[PDB]
């Protein structure tokens, strides 16, 4: 019954909800539902009260998820995600579908900063762009989002395609940028950064060097 109740309390929610605040509708639930089940049944059917309320609740309407989840991932909506991430996660089949979108909007905000390179300082820039990425969404998947190892894959995945970037009929121009980064770093020439700073910009170096091919 619990299943047929949540079957229609779903339907219910999304005709007048849209997805943004449907998140919270949802947790709203569990929330309540795991305080209320806690209150009457016995310990044993905690686990199976949950899983029959995301089943047919989340797990449900999961394309309704899908088809929505892409505006999500390109506003950095952190209140929006987070409540997304949650839902999903439960769900066996639906959390991969996240990452791989997820995926998609570094390989996509990557190219962004590393177009339009400056023709008199091209490997400052690349460095710098990559960690204005990796140090941002890093902290996506840090501070809204669990310590999640797929969404950490897709973000390795994703800068790594960024960088590794081949032009048709030409080769990837990853290589020469990051080896001018150093020469152009390492000189004593002009007036440098001091080695209290170099060995935190050459740090900082590595994670752009782990991603090349």
């Amino acid at each position: 019954e619990t299943g047929e109740y949540y079957k229609q309390e779903a339907s219910n929610l999304l005709q007048e909800s849209n997805c943004s605040q449907y998140m919270e509708k949802v947790l709203g639930r569990l929330k309540d539902e795991e305080i209320r089940c806690r209150k009457y049944l016995h310990p044993s059917s905690y686990t199976k009260v949950i899983h029959e309320c995301q089943q047919r609740m989340v797990a449900d309407h999961l394309q309704f998820l899908h088809a929505e989840c892409h505006n999500i991932i390109r506003q950095e909506k952190k209140n929006d995600m987070a409540n997304m991430y949650v839902l999903l996660r439960a769900v066996s089949t639906g959390l991969p579908h996240m990452i791989q979108e997820l995926q998609n909007h570094i390989h996509d905000e990557g190219l962004r900063a590393t177009s339009n390179l400056t023709q008199e300082n091209m490997p400052t820039l690349f460095v710098e762009s990559v960690l204005e990425v990796h140090g941002k969404f890093v902290q996506l998947i840090n501070t809204v989002l669990n310590g999640d190892q797929h969404f950490m894959s897709a973000l390795d995945k994703a800068l790594t395609s960024v960088v590794n970037y081949r032009e048709p009929k030409s080769v990837c121009k990853a290589p020469e940028l990051l080896a001018k980064y150093c020469d152009n770093l390492l000189k004593k020439s002009a007036k440098g950064m001091t080695e209290n700073e170099v060995e935190d910009r050459l740090t900082s170096f590595i994670t752009v060097f782990k991603y090349i091919d």
